[PDB]
RNA sequence: ACUGCUCUUUAACAAUUUAUCAGAUCUGUGUGGGUGGCGUGUGGC
């Protein structure tokens, strides 16, 4: 519940920055001091915001045509959500296959629109060519 | 050290009971506008 709760309060600054266009250390620094979150691990949120690395963007392109939805309309908390739920084993893999998908659709359940999480699943079969570890 | 292991492919609608044949006017800035109340005292006649 400590590295669990971690990626659902990085998911807001990833948004945060997303809108904003700052700087990825302007928002960190703005949301660790705007609530003292604990949910996340300090070091945890160190590598969620090191998941704005420009792998990350190469994650929006490989799943890029086998989307349900177009990209130039996708809401923007299905793009940080899905950017984490691409990225849970692009370089981490903390956790295999079911555990890190689990985590994105569940931890991310709370932020969508009542049917977000279902069209990110089942793009996730895209996902499956560079989620190797099963 | 010893919770976590895919939930399966982005919204799911309101308007609704006679009656219809759709069926004259865009003027101002002529003109003025832009000491006193009371008390008391003093005198006078």
């Amino acid at each position: 519940a400590a590295r669990r709760r971690a990626r659902e309060c990085a998911v807001q600054a990833l948004y945060s920055w997303q809108l904003s266009q700052n700087d990825i250390a302007d928002v960190e620094y703005q949301f660790l001091a705007e609530q003292d979150v604990k949910d996340v691990d300090v070091l945890y949120f160190r590598e969620l915001l090191a998941g704005v690395a420009t792998n990350t963007a190469y994650l929006d392109g490989l799943m890029k045509p086998y989307l349900s939805r177009l990209l130039e309309e996708l809401g923007q908390v299905e793009k940080a959500v899905l950017r984490i739920a691409l990225y849970e084993l692009s370089k981490r893999s903390d956790v295999p296959y079911k555990v890190a998908i689990n985590e994105a659709i569940e931890l991310a359940k709370s932020f969508g629109a009542e049917d977000s999480h279902k069209f990110v699943n089942g793009v996730l079969d895209k996902a499956a060519p560079v989620i190797r570890p099963n």
